[PDB]
């Protein structure tokens, strides 16, 4: 009868089992985003840990919107972004974004909006994070391509349909932006789609794809290389194929018990695909929250 709304606690629950199982202390601006995940409607919530050698970086959380208001969850993501950056010790420049928001920006051909932190003891090393995915859209495709000085080699990996863009704020002023193609099953198993990914992708970027549904790159001028992400079907399937370092497996191990999805997503640098023990790598885990009539 009237509009659904998934309690906060629940939100909130599986952002707290997180920080409890890592020790997460209330960096700046983690308070001020659990209440705005408490404020979304239907959601999806990613957590993730970034390991570094023995070091892990786990105060990594993302809010999808599951429904299609997408100005509107925009607009409350950037009022987030701005709220967080008034504090007068933090300095977010969101001119990347305004560029790329620039003008009559048609919110029709959005596909999904995320909204995110990654957080570090150190203020000026902590970023929010804005996702946008844009479909159809060939003005702001090409912005977008601009902004992340996309050069030939890199263009090939980019689809007209459908195009995942990031944008990365750190608490010291800087920013970067970061495109995000992917491919689904039905496309890399296809062998046109995968000679040509033969050319630019060596045999062990190829390697874990039997294990997935989708397949993405992440080119950023940020990145030392390329960033490859797989989206295994079956997060037990992890420990049989990738060989992680002890510090990763206990985030593993950790998410192994948890309620949520049963795929997650996986992140590594293509060199660190030529070696032995993998010792810099992104694990990402999600639960999905949706009520009956959102
Ligand atoms: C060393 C390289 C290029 C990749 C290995 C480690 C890695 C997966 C890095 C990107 S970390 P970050 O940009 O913070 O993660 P996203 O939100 O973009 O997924
Ligand atoms: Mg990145």
């Amino acid at each position: 009868v009237f509009k659904s709304t998934i309690a906060p606690e629940e939100k909130l629950r599986y952002i707290g089992n997180h920080k409890q199982a890592f020790d997460i202390e209330p960096l700046y601006p983690l308070a001020l985003f659990e209440e705005f995940v408490a404020t979304t409607g239907d959601c999806i919530i990613e957590c993730s840990g970034k390991i570094k050698q023995d070091q892990l970086y786990p105060a990594r959380i993302d809010l999808q919107f599951s429904d299609k208001h997408h100005f509107h969850n925009i607009h409350t993501s950037i009022d987030f972004l701005k709220r967080a950056a008034s504090r007068t010790d933090v300095n977010l420049n969101l001119d990347i974004l305004a560029t790329f928001l620039a003008g009559n920006f048609d919110y029709s051909k959005v596909q999904n909006i995320l909204a995110g932190i990654d957080l570090r003891q150190n203020l000026g090393e902590s970023k929010l994070k804005l996702f946008i995915r844009i479909g159809d859209y060939p003005a702001k495709m090409a912005v977008a391509k601009h902004l992340c000085n996309i050069t030939p080699e890199s263009e090939a990996m980019l689809r007209s349909d459908t195009l995942h863009i990031g944008f990365d704020f750190y608490l010291d002023g800087r920013s970067a932006i970061e495109l995000y193609p992917e491919l689904k099953k039905d496309e890399f198993n296809h062998p046109f789609i995968y000679n040509q990914l033969k050319t630019i992708l060596s045999p062990e970027a190829l390697k874990p794809l039997p294990l997935c549904n989708l397949f993405g790159i992440g080119l950023s001028p940020a990145n030392e290389a390329n960033v490859l992400y797989y989206h295994l079907e079956n997060i037990e399937d992890f420990l049989s194929y990738f060989p992680i370092n002890d510090t990763a497996r206990r985030v593993h191990d950790f998410y192994l018990q948890q309620e949520g999805s049963r795929r997650m997503w996986v992140a590594l640098s293509e060199s660190e695909m030529k070696a032995g023990r993998i010792n810099n790598v992104n694990l990402y885990y999600s639960k999905a929250f949706t009520s009956q009539n959102p």
